[PDB]
């Protein structure tokens, strides 16, 4: 199979955020569009056969609309390298930033899948992370109220693997970024698979915001414009 990746220190994975389904922005230590028509190699590291089959299943949905294909392989150094490290959050580098990640590290992680995971949850989270793998950013419609973060909790969550974000890192990279609307679309698309989920595990009111679980009309149109036939 694939050569194993360097080990995650499971002590750096922060405990006590059970059922926190957070997409983490991640940045390489230091254009993201793939060449059009690319066939991108993907390797899966760990996970059960069931979980790995679901990832394949939903990732490849993007190719219905984009002129990009994912070739799931078990040899060499795949271009996208997917782990299943529990509790680390889910994430992907953006687009061709994957190609900047050392070969012994992952480029994508799914932090909460198991063999009881719903089809909708696989669809939502897999398509979403693969959206970032194609270069899409979060859609975030900033609410009029502002977000009621439990700042203590937010600091604790983002302090560990993979970000290792200090308090100032969190204030600049998280609160600042998500204090205003963020979009890649002309009109906002409440339906986008790329919407940024705000977990109630990180807020104070029980406030949460969720993700749509399938590709929107706008998602389908945008990605075909980026990667046309
Ligand atoms: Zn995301």
């Amino acid at each position: 199979g694939l050569k194993e990746l360097r080990a995650v220190p499971k002590a750096d994975i922060v405990s006590g955020f059970e059922g926190a389904k957070v997409c983490k922005d991640v940045y390489p230590k230091g254009s993201t569009k793939w060449p059009n028509g690319s066939v991108i190699t993907v390797g899966l590291y760990g996970g059960t056969p069931y979980v790995r089959s679901k990832v394949k299943q939903y990732a490849q949905e993007w190719s219905n609309y984009a002129n990009i294909t994912f070739n799931f392989v078990e040899s060499g150094t795949p271009q996208i390298r997917v782990t299943f490290t529990q509790g680390a959050g889910s994430y992907s580098y953006l687009g061709t930033q994957a190609l900047s990640i050392p070969s012994n590290e992952e480029t994508m992680n799914f932090g909460w899948f198991d063999d009881s995971t719903s089809d909708t949850e696989f669809s939502r989270t897999v398509i979403h992370e693969f959206g970032h793998a194609l270069g899409m950013i979060h859609e975030h419609q900033h609410p009029l109220t502002n977000i009621p973060w439990d700042k203590n909790k937010v600091y604790a969550y983002y302090a560990g693997y993979p970000n290792y974000w200090s308090k100032k890192d969190v204030d600049n990279n998280l609160f600042a970024t998500y204090s205003t609307t963020q979009t890649q679309y002309s009109a906002y698309d409440t339906q986008s698979i790329m919407h940024y989920s705000i977990s109630s595990a990180l807020t104070t009111n029980g406030f949460s915001v969720g993700n749509n679980s399938v590709l929107s009309a706008t998602d389908k149109q945008f990605i075909a414009t980026v990667y046309p036939r």
